[PDB]
């Protein structure tokens, strides 16, 4: 009955669906405390840098006039003061595959750092998880990363078009949809019409990735799991495997559970020819608590990931929750810097 | 390098994994306040009961005896009474199958409720979602209903060990596994070996729902989204389409986004040979709030869904979320049998 019932809730939906289609600032004696710069440094590279234009940002408080650099002012004061940028010292586009079983809130962290600004990193979030769980942080979206890749767009496309920015000027994110997961369930069939003689593991390095590389210095990628072309493609593009582990007794049976099945994944890339790039792996704790258990599955944790478990775990609200987070992010961009080299 | 390093991770993990291997009670006063029973009934059907055994049970406060009949002692009242169990009306299994863009909590719902008592309701909740959501309501588990489609299992097997009871007697639930994602990832291929000559797309009603047929009243089916071979199984054996409708102004989109999707899975099941039982359906606002937007997706749910949308919607935190909640499984449970007819 209603299998011929459900069309028309269909007709109705799709009808109803046609007719559907930021601000921290610094204070002078704040910015001295920033890492290679001094009450000295600061005032100097202000009076040298009004003496030939440029404008600094001020509050209207008191009555007075008052000194509030943002964070463009402060990157480009570490500019004057020629300290090289995050863009200066790497080749261009670090790739992170996040396996997320939030990566925008890392994205925004990384950037916003007190000691990190000095690097003036350049990040992008491509959301290949059909939920779209990232996307809701940046009217109705279009182009999503599933899409672009299957439409052999050129980097200025992906550019003006695709790439879509958020509440942080320098983090920003190719959106993802729940028409997405029809996608994939048709992924080589696809790729097989549109991408003629194309392989359908390393579409995401050569229609999106390397269209953009001379434009970010990381790259963050987002999945659910099931998931197999995405998955695939995202492993496959990817240098750095970031494992963020659950301290729930439960959810640490599930990644390691997860984590016992990448070789497998890996080895699929070998025989549709593919070569994965994945090259270094960082694993840590999320929030895990004072709790017997989740301090239990912490300590089996540095077990597996062995070396590559990160020293400090990504969590009273307020002071007592935001400086534990910085110093996970200062942790993770570290390791990073660490592992680039040896 | 890490590449080869994962595989390492990996075996840490595996190697880890392998070491790794309710009381609701009424006043006879209360049951009185029952359907079809009142305080002459009860206490006829006690005297009568216990006149030839049976056992009643009975509390120990103040100092005295008590009078607190379990819901198995109200079920047998009603029993006593001659009044029809849910299973003396209707044929054997109704499969509803749940659209989740929970289920066990309106399986429970419906079980333990005030006025549906007296229907003995015997309720299964496979778990055919790959995230296992359901699963957290019921030591390690074993078997995932994607195993026990592939193992040609028989009555007794899925009786006595593949099904798992909850906390609440009458409620059963199949479990899942974050494993069942990569088993459906090659769903036809392991269909072609485990199960000859065979309809990917009927394995569900074959191998588990039309094995254990005369066991339940009702029996609701979980899954994500992008997945395929398990939606697909789950579409093709199920009777009823149960749509709960997010009032969150995005997730109303996505909701309609996925709806107008459901004639193409429904064709599949054509050109693969199977014929869905779909024939009726249910849609509804979740928690829908006394918002705008959220009040206004609510009036453009009543569109699509037409007269198929419920009455109620499902929903300070107690006796205002309580006596909400159990409104709303009283109009699911009347759709069905309004439905069940005409």
């Amino acid at each position: 009955r209603d299998y011929g019932g459900v069309g028309t809730i269909a007709l109705r939906a799709s009808a109803l669906l046609k007719a559907m289609s930021y601000y921290q600032t610094f204070t002078r004696n704040a910015v001295a405390k920033l890492p290679k710069l001094s009450r000295r440094i600061v005032d100097q590279a202000i009076k040298e840098m009004e003496e030939d234009g440029y404008q600094f940002n001020k509050k209207q408080v008191g009555n007075v006039e008052q000194y509030a650099l943002t964070i463009q002012n402060v990157i480009d004061i570490y500019a004057h003061r020629k300290i090289p940028k995050y863009r200066d010292i790497h080749k261009s586009p670090y790739v992170i595959f996040v396996v997320n079983l939030s990566t925008v809130t890392l994205a925004h962290a990384l950037r916003v750092h007190q000691d990190l600004l000095r690097h003036d990193l350049r990040i992008l979030v491509i959301d290949l998880d059909p939920q779209a769980s990232s996307t809701m942080f940046l009217g109705s979206i279009l182009e999503t990363a599933a899409q672009a890749m299957l439409n052999n767009l050129d980097a200025e496309t992906l550019r003006k078009e695709v790439i879509r920015p958020t509440i942080v000027p320098g983090v920003d994110v190719i959106p993802a949809s729940i028409d997405d997961g029809f996608v994939a369930s048709q992924w080589r069939e696809l790729v097989e019409e549109h991408l003629p003689g194309q392989n359908q593991y390393e579409i995401l390095r050569r229609n999106i990735i390397d269209r953009v590389a001379d434009d970010y210095d990381f790259i963050f990628i987002d999945t659910g799991p099931h998931l197999d072309p995405f998955l695939l493609n995202g492993l496959a593009a990817s240098d750095l495997l970031l494992t963020p582990t659950p301290p729930a007794q439960v959810d640490f049976h599930s990644t390691l559970k997860y984590l016992t099945r990448l070789p497998e994944m890996l080895e699929q890339l070998e025989e549709e020819g593919v070569e994965p790039r994945l090259s270094a792996s960082i694993g840590f704790m999320s929030k895990m608590t004072g709790k017997r258990d989740h301090e239990t599955s912490h300590s089996l944790a540095r077990e597996v990931y062995a070396s590559n478990i990160l020293d400090s775990s990504l969590p009273e609200a307020l002071k007592k929750a935001r400086t534990e987070a910085e110093r996970f992010t200062k942790a993770v961009f570290d390791r990073i810097e660490f592992v680039r080299g040896e």
